[PDB]
């Protein structure tokens, strides 16, 4: 078994747990413990009670510093900084730390000294570390030497698989990008800030001071949806466009990008593991050279069967 | 006093009272006689009260054949067929028809012929009637000849005035456009409360046929979403000339204080959809959104109350064919 | 093998089939027909697509007149009156009909004519069928004889039991109920940002299964726009003298008693979209109970207005197929 | 004229103000400063945009240590101790806080201290206060002697004038509410607002026994949050000694809205919807078609009321009398 330790029991360690057993990667990995200065029954039923993806299929219990999910005794720890963690004692061979508060180099040394083997951070974090995955796309590109790696954001996650795709199949020349973020709020469209462009150019050098992004977040439930537009070299035709992207979802992204002509609505998509789904209903050209294309995602079960995904690979390594 | 008659009492037309009355341009038209298929009463009601906005500042009484908005009288219809209206009788300069189900070049004549001197659509509807008017952009185009005119729609009468303007400083190459609504195709028989809902959307044939130049050059998608009342569109075109977000933003901004002052508006401030309920502009451009990917490729999102501003562009319209 | 036929695959003839797969019932029953006046392919399709419950897990496929789910094959009809339905040649022995239109003694008949044995309607029917079963409260006086039989509706269902097992244990003498649904110049208005009053049926249908309540009873109700679940909010006044913890804790130990999978209770603080997808008729919210003086009682009662319905449809219906002589 | 300082910018600050100038109390009262932590530009931003009430009517500058409604020129401080403040300096008859935080009399004495004539808290109070004024009710009973005096809160100015009016008429034995409500602690309270309805705490059953002590042990109270705007429903229930019908309840209450209790209490049987109360001054809207009584003795009453502007008119009414006596 892979021993998986989370730091931060926010949202998306939630999910990361939901997700290992749901998935059945349980077999493979087995979360030790979990780290967040937070009250222990607070998380046992937040972990119980998830306001978009149902009650937990699994039994869950929280008596002492232990949390249990089915008959696993997940030990809670409430350590408020790094060096103090055991995970030398609990023979952690991944840290997720899903706090969203660390992610710097010397965090994960922090992480690796306190005794981890290596660390995953469920965002982009500070630029310089040993790797950046999404998963999918560049995973084969991970080494031993590889112990402080960042999983990306579940946006990038959703969009970059794609924008590659596209890249691959006619040559991206210039990119703008608009997400649709679900959640006074409960009326309006918010515009928001947005760090999805510096994703894509980060992770797609090549696309410096050619990309763009906008978001706007309105008053739906779980999935989020992104409107991707891109010139390309290559001329093209919208239903082209819907072959190159169906094929992808049935070969070399299987599992990973969905495609669908399906009449479907966001919340169709609620709890899909996909990193992206295709709306090929959706798909346009204007002229020979700009796409348009929606691409659906579940903005957290996503991301985080990806973390598992990635962690996987980081232990296998 | 310009008379005007309105067809079809839907939520158009009520909004066309409720702006004739709130914009102050009761001055210059007045409605005479609006035509429904509903009970009298129920129209009173519901043009008192509105879910989108709030409850109509005016006076609204109700008495069978009749309407009462402040002390003005309006002549109440209940005519299933167009030849039996009885425009002639009351003297009706325009017809607003707001029905949505009327809209080719005979149901204008049906009109005219009932006694209508000219007739507004609120809605594109088929192609050959006499002009379609964008007001801002080419209400200097109306002859005497044009007695049969269409409004085009709220989405086309927000978004074309930008495009306009971007294709005259920069030269539009092509376009796509999302446009985010607020609140058959098995999609229509689910909910609304908490889905982003793929709908359709004729904004591409709209715009096409406004800037012939463009067939096969622009395209479109929609979605619905449970917000109130104000929609937003998220345009992307590309340009010839090269460009920078604040440049763009600039040529906006001052169009929103020259040319198209009380047509577009611009905007920086930190604001969400509902700060436009209710505003009378077509569009509002949304400065701090815009983007441009390379020096080619430009992102602008402008905002409008889909309901309110086309309301105000039909008196608009209206006033401009009562005047040629 | 219970057999049925379902007429009418609105909201709740759908869910009636997921609820048959998902909670197993299948192994005693089958959906031999399905028959509504719509698009057989829209069928299949929200079928396998819903707004509350999400992807139904099961496979789900159509073709000519058949859906799918699973490896069984329903017979999909489009009849458009009562008289030439092929229940006869189907070998139906009840008729879940879950049309909303049909509900009468003569539209039973009807159905039995067409060769159907039994009767079933999704709602509470006219005032004079054979018997109206509340499932969990009244099911032991559904005999062999009763052909034609209500089952009352969801909020009824959900209320029902409570106002007995308060009725029974304290007396009550007169009673007031406010139900919050999830999502006339009202219907004709935007529903995604208001309170909506709507009117109910519901102090009808308690006061005929409870006619001692007549002229004791009454009820209002709203609109919200929230998801799928439905809280009642019901007020009595009683005999006898209580407590609110003394309340809870006669209804808590019926939740794991005489009403188990019927009524269910809890203490844990939760919200409405919790008891989504929740098979119980009524879920009893202990922290929200109430007694002002010692004599009226408020008590807050959350159900799925759908799945639990569902679910007491198949159980009635297997009382029904069951009952021996 | 009289003037006023405003303590606290917040949401029922902001419509204090905006009240003042709309309803056209603006003839009898002149807002002279605002104290405030944040800075002079947000506080106008907020000011003249609004969630649940749109643009604001009048033209919203701001300059200097001004802000501007209309050619009106109120000051904007940012005293961060309650001592310090210029009260004194700027002639405040009356302060109306609406920070919150401030509530007992010692807050209320330092306010004069600081120069206030009279301090009006826009809630109940941490209480040894001087008085309670839910206008319309009681504000006969204030007193030159009361300098330190609370408004109540919406909820309670909106359904206490209702309880009188039916106590006096029928003489209220018990009573339970339920409150809707539009949008550490709980593990209800970070939880998904879109979609579910929520329960959560009240403190109406004590503002009402507080108001009215012969309630002791005879109110209770729950409320819920629903993802609807503005407007809040008051679920009355009450049982009274005096036998009463549906319709003589709401010809009482009708009454009352006409005569006594016109332009605090407003009485409907239109077919409406919450929004449509959304900037409505009255403090409480009775809905006359979700009246009913069950038994002759238990009557249930829906009030609707906007649970930020009936209050803040409120607030100004209460100020005059508090002025003027
Ligand atoms: C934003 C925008 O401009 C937009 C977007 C999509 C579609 N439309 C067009 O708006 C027009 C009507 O909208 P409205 O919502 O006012 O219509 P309604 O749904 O409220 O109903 C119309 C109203 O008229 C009645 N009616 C029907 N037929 C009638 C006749 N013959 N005579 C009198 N009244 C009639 C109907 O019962 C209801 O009361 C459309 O053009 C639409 O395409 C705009
Ligand atoms: C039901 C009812 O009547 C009701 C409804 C809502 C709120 N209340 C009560 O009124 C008090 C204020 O609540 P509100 O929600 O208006 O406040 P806020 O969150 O909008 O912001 C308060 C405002 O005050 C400023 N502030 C804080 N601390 C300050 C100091 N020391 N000095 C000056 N200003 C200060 C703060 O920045 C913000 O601008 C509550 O009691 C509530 O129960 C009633």
């Amino acid at each position: 078994t892979v021993r998986v330790a989370i730091n931060g029991f926010g949202r998306i360690g939630r999910n990361v747990v939901r997700a290992l057993y749901e998935s059945g990667r349980r077999a493979e990995i087995t979360v030790v413990a979990i780290n967040e200065l937070a009250d222990a029954a607070g998380m046992a039923h937040l972990l119980k009670y998830d306001t978009s993806h149902g009650r937990f299929a699994w039994e869950v219990r929280q008596e002492r510093d232990q949390l249990f999910v089915g008959d696993d005794a997940i030990r809670v720890l409430h350590e408020r900084s790094l060096q103090s963690l055991p995970w030398r004692e609990l023979g952690v061979d991944v840290v997720l730390d899903c706090t969203g508060v660390y992610g710097s180099r010397e965090h994960g040394e922090a992480h690796i000294a306190a005794g981890a083997k290596k660390v995953l951070f469920s965002h982009p974090g500070s630029n310089d570390l040993d790797a950046t995955v999404v998963y999918g796309v560049n995973q084969d590109q991970l080494r031993a030497e590889h112990r402080i790696v960042s999983n990306a954001s579940c946006t990038t996650n959703c969009i970059i698989p794609v924008i590659k795709l596209l890249d691959d199949a006619y040559g991206i020349e210039s990119g703008t990008v608009t997400t649709i973020h679900s959640a006074a709020a409960s009326q309006s469209i918010i515009p928001v800030d947005t760090k999805l462009a510096a994703g894509i150019t980060r992770f797609f050098p090549q696309f410096n001071d050619r990309f763009e992004a906008i978001a706007v977040r309105v008053p739906t439930i779980n999935v989020t949806a992104i409107d991707l537009s891109v010139t390309v070299k290559k001329p093209v035709k919208a239903n082209e466009v819907n072959l190159l992207l169906q094929k992808a979802a049935q070969g070399a992204f299987h599992g990973i990008v969905d495609y669908t002509e399906l009449p479907l609505v966001s919340v169709d998509f609620n709890h899909d593991p996909h990193s992206a789904i295709v709306d090929g209903t959706q798909t346009r050209v204007s002229g020979a050279h700009l796409i348009k294309t929606l691409v659906w995602c579940d903005n957290e079960w996503g991301f985080a069967n990806r973390m598992l995904d990635t962690t996987l690979a980081m232990a296998t390594v």
